[PDB]
C-alpha cells in the first residue's frame, strides 16, 4: 500500500553512529533512524524549512532549573527497533563520559567533546527522568540537544556491538529501522510501524550512491530515484524543463571559505590574510557561477543563529587600495602562493579559485592553483592557502567561529593562529552567557576581531539543489538533512 522511496545520493557517511556519522551525507539517514530529546521544527509558522523553533521529542517535558541544567521527563513505553524500552538509562549514556566526552571516548568517537558544552555526568533521579548538565554555565543545552549531537542510542545493545560495529547496524527509536547497508553503495531502511510519533509514508527508503551529477539526473528522469541530492544552480535549467521533474533548492546553514596555515612566515601575520580578503570581489562569483543563488554574509553571521544574529551588521569590505597597502607593508615579494583544492569536492571551488586568482593580481598578489586528486593526502608543511567549508550546525552564534576558530580548536593549535588575548576571552564567555545585548554585543567584537585578523575568509552561504518527481510531496530543509517527518506524501 505504501511507495518505496528511492534517493540517487552523492555518497554514504564513513558510519551511521550518530557522531561518528556526522558529515554533509550522514544526517540525511540518522535523521530517520534516531530521535533527539528535542526536535528542530523547520516548518513551523509556515517557515520555508529555515525556522529555528525547538520543540520536545523523546522528551515528553524539559524545565530548565538553573544556569547549567535541565531536568528531562521522558515519554514511556516508547521502544528502540529492537524491542527494548527507552529509559533515562538509555539518555544519560548517551551523553555520558563513557560514551561521548572522556578522554576514552574520544579515541572510538573522536568528535564527542568538540560537538558537546562542557558536559558534567547525566543525573538519572528515576526511570523516566535524567538531568542534563554542563559543568560550568550553558545557556545553550537546549539548543545542542536539538543538534546532530542529540540522537538518543539504545545503552545494553550499543555497549556489546561498539562504535564501530553499531555504525555498521545502528538501532534507534526514528520512524525508520535500518535493513542493509552496502559500503560506498546504499543504505535501505524499512517503515518502523511502531514508531511513537506520526506513522512513517514510505514503505522503505534506499539511499543509493550515483557519483557523477548527471548519471544521477538520468535516473530522476528515467525512473530509477523519486529525489536527487548535491546539484548545483548550474542543473536547475535542465531538469525543470521536464513536465513531471522539478528543482527543489535552498540556502543551507554551511559556509564556503579558505583559510590559511598561519605557522607558514606569508601568513602569521594577519597582514597578507586581510589583503587577500579585502581583494576578494563576492558578488561576482555569486552571480557568474551560482546565478545569484548563494548568499553573502553580513559577517560570520547567518539568520539562524536567532538571538546572536545582527541584521544590521554591514558587508564584508572589498577595498582594493587597502589591500594594496597590506600588500605593500608586509614585505611581500612576488613568491607564488599555492592554494589546494580537491577538485570541486566544494561545488564550483576551481572556478570560483581562477575568479579570485585575477582578484588577488590587482592587489599585486601572485596565487597558483594547486588541485590534488581525492586520494591524495596533501602534508600540512605543502600549505599556505587551502579551501574549506563548516557547517554552521547550532541554531546560534557559536558555531563555527566559536566551535572552530577558539582557543584549543584546530584552527589556533594546529593551523597556529595567534589570535588577540581578547578573542579567547570572549568566546569562554559566550558559551557561558544567556541571550541578550550583553552576548549578542560580544559577538561582534569577535566577528570585528575575526575580520581584521583574517585566520579565514569567507566566501558565501552555498545554494543546496535537489531534483524530484512532482508526484512526490518532500520540501527541503535549511540545513545539510532531510526530513520527512510531516513532509513526505505520495500524490
Amino acid at each position: 500500500d505504501r511507495r518505496a522511496l528511492r534517493i540517487g545520493v552523492n555518497g554514504l557517511p564513513p558510519s551511521l553512529e550518530p557522531i561518528n556519522g556526522i558529515s554533509n551525507t550522514g544526517p540525511r539517514i540518522i535523521n530517520q533512524i534516531f530521535d533527539a530529546l528535542i526536535r528542530r521544527d523547520y516548518f513551523a509558522d509556515g517557515a520555508k524549512g529555515n525556522n529555528i523553533k525547538l520543540v520536545p521529542a523523546l522528551a515528553e517535558s524539559f524545565e530548565r532549573i538553573d544556569d547549567k541544567s535541565i531536568r528531562f521527563k521522558l515519554r514511556q513505553g516508547v521502544k528502540f527497533h529492537n524491542g527494548a524500552e527507552m529509559t533515562a538509562e538509555d539518555v544519560a549514556f548517551t551523553f555520558s563520559s563513557e560514551r561521548l566526552w572522556g578522554d576514552e571516548a574520544i579515541k572510538t568517537v573522536p568528535n564527542g567533546r568538540n560537538f558537546s558544552p562542557n558536559w558534567d555526568e547525566p543525573v538519572v533521579e528515576d526511570k523516566y527522568t535524567v538531568v542534563l548538565r554542563t559543568k560550568t554555565p550553558s545557556y545553550l543545552i537546549e539548543k545542542y540537544l536539538g543538534s546532530w549531537l542529540g540522537p538518543i542510542v539504545p545503552k545494553e545493545y550499543y555497549k556489546s556491538l561498539g562504535a564501530v560495529a553499531f555504525g555498521n547496524k545502528p538501532i534507534g527509536t526514528g520512524p525508520y529501522k535500518f535493513r542493509e547497508l552496502v559500503a560506498n553503495d546504499h543504505v535501505t531502511l524499512e517503515a518502523n510501524d511502531g514508531y511513537w510519533g506520526d506513522k512513517p509514508t514510505a514503505s522503505t527508503i534506499t539511499y543509493q550512491v550515483v557519483a557523477e551529477p548527471a548519471t544521477r539526473v538520468a535516473g530522476l528522469i528515467s525512473g530509477e530515484y523519486d529525489i536527487i541530492t548535491t546539484l548545483t544552480p548550474d542543473d536547475m535549467a535542465l531538469v525543470d524543463g521536464y513536465s513531471d521533474l522539478e528543482t527543489r533548492g535552498t540556502l543551507i546553514e554551511n559556509l564556503h571559505m579558505f583559510t590559511f596555515n598561519m605557522n607558514q612566515p606569508i601568513f602569521q601575520n594577519k597582514t597578507l590574510r586581510r589583503a587577500l580578503a579585502l581583494a576578494v570581489n563576492r558578488p561576482l562569483i555569486v552571480e557568474a557561477l551560482w546565478k545569484n543563488k548563494a548568499s553573502i554574509p553580513n559577517g560570520f553571521n547567518f539568520p539562524h543563529y536567532g538571538a546572536t544574529y545582527d541584521p544590521k551588521r554591514k558587508p564584508m569590505e572589498f577595498n582594493l587600495k587597502e589591500a594594496k597597502r597590506l600588500v605593500k607593508e608586509s614585505g611581500y615579494d612576488g613568491t607564488p602562493i599555492t592554494y589546494h583544492t580537491m577538485g570541486n569536492y566544494y561545488a564550483n571551488a576551481v572556478p570560483a579559485l581562477m575568479m579570485m586568482i585575477e582578484m588577488w593580481k590587482a592587489a599585486g598578489i601572485t596565487v597558483v592553483p594547486k588541485i590534488f586528486a581525492p586520494g591524495t593526502t596533501p602534508k600540512d608543511s605543502d600549505i599556505l592557502i587551502r579551501n574549506w567549508s563548516n557547517g554552521q550546525w547550532l541554531t546560534d552564534g557559536l558555531t563555527t567561529m566559536v566551535s572552530e576558530f577558539g582557543p584549543g580548536r584546530g584552527v589556533q593549535k594546529r593551523w597556529g593562529w595567534k589570535a588577540p588575548a581578547e578573542f579567547n576571552n570572549l568566546c569562554d564567555q559566550v558559551a557561558q552567557l544567556k541571550d541578550g545585548e550583553e552576548r549578542s554585543a560580544a559577538f561582534n567584537r569577535l566577528r570585528d576581531i575575526f575580520e581584521d585578523e583574517a585566520p579565514a575568509v569567507l566566501m558565501y552561504q552555498p545554494y543546496d539543489v535537489y531534483a524530484a518527481r512532482k508526484d512526490v510531496q518532500w520540501s527541503p530543509v535549511s540545513f545539510e538533512t532531510m526530513e520527512f517527518r510531516g513532509n513526505l506524501n505520495f500524490k
